[PDB]
C-alpha cells in the first residue's frame, strides 16, 4: 500500500516527518510518497489544485492523505472517500478534494469519527497529523473505510467554487488563470483546446493584448519568445521558451483571461 | 529498520542524497525517512530542537542519524546513544542530541571509533556522511551498538544550555521564545501551561505588552486576531488565526517573554 | 532495484511526485531515492554537475533517472547508458550525463525508441516524465536495456564542454569555479591538489588577490577566516570557517581562478 502525503506544513523542519513517524508506527509496511508539503499556508484552493492529477498518476492501491487544515480542532471533520479507481482519499472536509474528485469521481464516502483510527490524545492544533495522517495509515494497514465512521452521501462533500471557461459568441473564450507553474513561470488556464475548436491566437487580459502562435512544445518557438500550448493536464497554457511568462507579462492566478483565434 | 535522517546540508543538490546512496550500499533493507536537511547552516541548536519530538513519533526500531557538524574533521567525535524506547541515535557529540534525550532519556552510550562502521577513506570535511550516516546504516543493518567503540557514561554526552521558565512570584512566568514555527509565524515558548496554573493573559516582551485570550486552537478566534494556546508539543505558543504572529509583533527566537494572568 | 531521481521541476508542487506515481505503477517494487528536483530551471550544466558523484555513492543495482529537458517534445532523444559499475542511467541526450560518465564511464548505450517503455500518450511538454522516468521504471522492473531501442556508440552521447585546469609554467594553476556549494558559500574549483604538487597559497581572481593557508578542514582555521582545502570530491575548494566565502569575496560559478604556492 502507498500513502501519498500532502500538507502546508513545509519540509524545512521536523513537523512533516513526525507524520511519517506516525505512519510507520501504525503501518510499517506502507510506502510513503510525498506529494508536497510546500502548499501555501492555509491555502486550501492551492492544495486542492495540486491534488487534481494525483489519482490518475498513482496506483489504485494508494491512500491519498492530504491536509491544509486551518480549521483543525473545530467542527470541521475529516472524511474518507473511495473514488472510481479504488483509491482512498483522507482529508479535511473543507474543499481540499474538489479537483481530485472532479478528475476521478467519488463513489462512496465516510466521516471520520471512530477514535480507533485517530492518534489519541488528538492535539487540537494538529488534526492534520492526529486525524488525517493517522486515519490514512490505518487505511493503508488494512482497516476498512466503513470502520472510520458513518457513511455520508457523496453530495455532502464540501467543494470549492470553480469558474467555468465560457465561450463568448464570436469564437473567443473568456476563462481564468488557474495556477502558475511556479518553477518556470508558465501560465495555466482553464480553457480547453476543444473550446477554441499551426494557427495564431489573440490573448487578452487586463495588462495587455498580444498575438501569440500555438505550438505543441516550448522548443517550437525561439528562446525567449511566447507560445500558447496544450499543457500536460489538458488545458491551454501560456509560456516563453526557456523564460518566465509570469515575469514578462505579470499575469497572476485568478486573473480572467480571454483567448481566441487569429 | 528505519533510519531517520537530518542534516544542515540542504535538499537543493545531490549532497544529502549521496548519504542515501551510502545507506543503501551498507543497509539496502533500511527505510530512509528524512527529518529535514534544511537546518540553518552550522546551527546545532536549531537542529537539536528539530530532533526533540522525533523519538516519540518514530517506531522503537528507528535509528536517528543526524548531523550539523561544523567540527567535522576535528577532535569532536560521533556518538551512539540507546534511549529508553529502544531507538539508537547517531550524531556528533556537540550538543545536537540535547533535546531528543531530554524527551526520551539515554540509557547507554558509545563513542564511534571503530573504522568498520565508517566509510573509509573518511573525508575530513564530511564526517556527517562518512562517520554519522555510515555508522547509522551499519546499526540499521544489524551491527551491535557496542561494536562501534568504547562505552561512555551518559554523563559525558555534550549538552547545550537550556533556559528554564521561571515563575516570578506574582503568578507571571518569565520565559523564552524557543523557536519560530516558520511556515506560519507562530511563536513557541518554553512556558508550560501547568506553570500558569477560557481566561485572558497579559504577555510582555521588549517590543510590547498586549492582552491576549487563551484558546485551544486557531479557529476559536476570528481571522487575523491573536490567541495564546497550548501547542502540539506541550508548551505555550502565540499565534494569529491564519496570520503570522512573528511578522506582526516582530518577536524572535531567544527573546525573553513574560506571561501571566489577566 | 533503486531509482535515483533528478529533475529541474521543483519539489514545491505535485509535478515531481506524479513521476513517482508513474514509477510505482510500472515498478511497484522500486525504491525511489530523490537526488534533487531543485536544479535551476533549464540548467543542464548544473544538473549534470549534481549527477557527477551519484554513480560512486549508489549501489550497482541503481537506475539513475534524470532530466533537465527544455528540448522535451523535439528531436532530442532520451538515452540509456550502462556504466562500468553496472548502473543504468536514463536521461535526455543533451549533455546531462557528461560528468556522471566522466566519473564512471559508459560501456554501452542505447537510444530510447520503443513505446513499450514510454508512458503513452506521451505529452510533448513532459518527456521528462513520459519517456525518461517511464523508461527508468521499466528498467527497474527488469526490462532489458537493449529492449529500449537501438544501440548507439558511446561516442555519440552528447557532452558539454569542460574547461581543464592548466598549469601555467611557474607552478600556479589557472582554473575555474565549477560550482558554489550553495548551502554554505564554499567555492569549488576544478584545480586538483596533485596539480599544486601546511603551506600557504596565493589565490587570484578578477575581484581580488589574497593569501590563504591550506588545511584539511574548516575547523583548522578560526571562525570567520579563510582556508583552501581539498573538498569531499577531490578538488581544491575555498571557504571560510562557519562563513560564506561566496558572499565575502563575491566569487561566482564560471569565474576563472588562478592558484599557486606561497
Ligand atoms: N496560526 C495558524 N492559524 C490557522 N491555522 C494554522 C495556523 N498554524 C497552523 N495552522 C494550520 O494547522 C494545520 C495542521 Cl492541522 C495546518 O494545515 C495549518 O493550515
Ligand atoms: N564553510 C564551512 N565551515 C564550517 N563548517 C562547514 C562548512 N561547510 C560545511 N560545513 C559543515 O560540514 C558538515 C558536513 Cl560534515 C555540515 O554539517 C557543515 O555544518
Ligand atoms: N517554459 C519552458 N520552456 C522550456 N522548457 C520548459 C519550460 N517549462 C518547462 N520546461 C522543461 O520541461 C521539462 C519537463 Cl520534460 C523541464 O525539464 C523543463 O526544463
Ligand atoms: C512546465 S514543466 C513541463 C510540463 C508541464 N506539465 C506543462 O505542461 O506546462
Ligand atoms: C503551526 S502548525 C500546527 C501545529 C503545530 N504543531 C502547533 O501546535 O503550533
Ligand atoms: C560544504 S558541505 C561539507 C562537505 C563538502 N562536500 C565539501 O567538501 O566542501
Amino acid at each position: 500500500p502507498i500513502i501519498a502525503y500532502l500538507s502546508d506544513i513545509g519540509n524545512h523542519d521536523e513537523a512533516h516527518a513526525l507524520g511519517k513517524g506516525l505512519i510507520k508506527t501504525i503501518a510499517p509496511g506502507a510506502e510513503i510518497v510525498d506529494i508536497t508539503h510546500q502548499v501555501t499556508p492555509f491555502d486550501v484552493r492551492e492544495g486542492g489544485l495540486y491534488l487534481q492529477d494525483v489519482p490518475a498518476s498513482f496506483p489504485a492501491n494508494t491512500v491519498i492523505a492530504a491536509y491544509v487544515y486551518p480549521e483543525t480542532g473545530t467542527s470541521t471533520r475529516t472524511v474518507v472517500v473511495r473514488n472510481e479507481k479504488g483509491q482512498l482519499l483522507v482529508a479535511p472536509n473543507n474543499g481540499l478534494l474538489t479537483w481530485a474528485l472532479k478528475a476521478v469521481p467519488a463513489v462512496e464516502a465516510w466521516e471520520v469519527t471512530s477514535p480507533d483510527v485517530m492518534n489519541q490524545p488528538v492535539t487540537p492544533t494538529w488534526y492534520g497529523k492526529d486525524v488525517v495522517v493517522a486515519c490514512g495509515a490505518h487505511l493503508a494497514a488494512g482497516v476498512a473505510p466503513s470502520a472510520v465512521g458513518p457513511k455520508i452521501d457523496v453530495a455532502k462533500l464540501v467543494t470549492l467554487p470553480t469558474t467555468p471557461a465560457v465561450q463568448l459568441g464570436d469564437g473567443s473564450v473568456r476563462g481564468e488563470v488557474v495556477r502558475i507553474d511556479k518553477a518556470f513561470g508558465n501560465v495555466w488556464t482553464n480553457i480547453s483546446l476543444d473550446a477554441l475548436s499551426g494557427k495564431t491566437l489573440q490573448v487578452t487580459a487586463e495588462g495587455l493584448s498580444v498575438e501569440i502562435p500555438y505550438y505543441a512544445t516550448f522548443g517550437e518557438v525561439p528562446i525567449g519568445e511566447p507560445l500558447v500550448y496544450n499543457n500536460s493536464r489538458g488545458k491551454v497554457a501560456l509560456g516563453l521558451n526557456q523564460g518566465s511568462f509570469l515575469e514578462r507579462y505579470g499575469v497572476a492566478a485568478g486573473d480572467t483571461v480571454t483567448i481566441g483565434l487569429v
